[PDB]
């Protein structure tokens, strides 16, 4: 035997099936590598997750595993295999094996300029995948360029469903009502921020903190109306927004001077302050900007709305560890 595999001084115990590890990146309680699968004879992606110190991390890990194993769609990453220890006492990590994509939209927008036809095609695929997520009555809640995977041929897949919930995130893509007070409309806001980013290669609302975010949004949309603030919002935010002087609305064609007129019309409908007046996923897909790709006969929806049989928020982390251990059992030999 070669012993357990390692990446940057950390254990990455995926051998003997998965070898030739190459580091991709890491988060607060996870590390992602590429690996060679000696069974399917292809490179795969492997996310190491260590969530057992916290109840919220345990919830997140179980939600993503349950959602991605149920979900079946071309524009949503799947789970091909799961590695963990043979006993619950030894399980300190969970390894989720997924299809390897060439890059994410964060890295592509950092090095490449997108033509209008590539923006239109990437937007179409995001909303196609989102149409399936929302048809299952699930919210992604963390749509951003780093959670959108791309391959050589331009095929797109949505990943990272840890924050997903049935119907918190990166602040630049957060809907104003998350900061103010959530609903399916928060994902449409995020897609709106991604479209704006694809047009100019720069984040549309790059706030350094929660107040700077709201100031950035108001800087473009202008001061909110009485109806825009008439919702169940926190007193601090309301009083802060009412204390601000008037801000004029910046026309979309002034922010993106050479962007396609149809793309700015859709951008306007997605980046609407009031979530009730914001365009829904089906109407977005049927918008004139996405006409050359819209195909209702080839846009699948979930057979039924997704639901958790248990109250995951209420369960102690020891109970969630047992549910994670049992959920990953079908990937063990037997
Ligand atoms: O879990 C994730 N949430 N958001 C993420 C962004 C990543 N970014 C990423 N960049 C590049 C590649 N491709 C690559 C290929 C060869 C050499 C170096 C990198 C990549 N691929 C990838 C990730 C996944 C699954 C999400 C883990 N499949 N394919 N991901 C990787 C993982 C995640």
């Amino acid at each position: 035997g070669a012993g357990p595999e390692m990446v940057r001084g950390q254990v990455f115990d995926v051998g003997p099936r998965y070898t030739n590890l190459s580091y991709i990146g890491e988060g607060a309680y996870g590390m992602v590598c590429s690996a060679y699968d000696n069974v399917n004879k292809v490179r795969v992606a492997i996310k190491k997750i260590s969530p057992f110190e916290h109840q919220t991390y345990c919830q997140r890990t179980l939600r993503e595993i349950k959602i991605l194993l149920r979900f079946r769609h071309e524009n949503i990453i799947g789970i091909n295999d799961i590695i963990r220890a043979p006993t619950i006492e030894q399980m300190k990590d969970v390894y989720i094996v997924q299809d390897l994509m060439e890059t994410d939209l964060y890295k592509l927008l950092k090095t490449q300029h997108l033509s209008n036809d590539h923006i239109c095609y990437f937007l179409y695929q995001i909303l196609r995948g989102l149409k399936y997520i929302h048809s299952a009555n699930v919210l992604h809640r963390d749509l951003k360029p780093s959670n959108l995977l791309l391959n050589t041929t331009c095929d797109l897949k949505i990943c990272d469903f840890g924050l997903a919930r049935v119907a918190v995130a990166t602040r630049w893509y957060r809907a104003p009502e998350i900061m103010l007070n959530y609903t399916k409309s928060i994902d449409i806001w995020s897609v709106g921020c991604i479209l704006a980013e694809m047009l100019s290669n720069r984040p549309i609302f790059p706030g350094k903190h929660y107040l700077d975010q709201l100031n950035h949004i108001l800087g473009i949309l202008g001061s909110p109306s009485q109806e825009d603030l008439n919702c169940i919002i926190n007193l601090k935010a309301r009083n802060y927004l009412l204390s601000l002087p008037h801000k004029n609305k910046v026309p979309w064609n002034r922010l993106f001077p050479n962007a396609d007129s149809k793309a700015l019309d859709l951008l306007d409908k997605m980046l609407t302050f009031n979530p009730h007046k914001r365009i829904e996923v089906e109407q977005a897909l049927a918008h004139p900007y996405l006409e050359q790709y819209y195909d209702p006969s080839d846009e699948p929806i979930a057979e039924a709305p997704f639901k958790f049989d248990m109250e995951l928020d209420d369960l102690p982390k020891e109970k969630l560890k047992e549910l994670i251990f049992e959920e990953t059992a079908r990937f063990q030999p037997g």
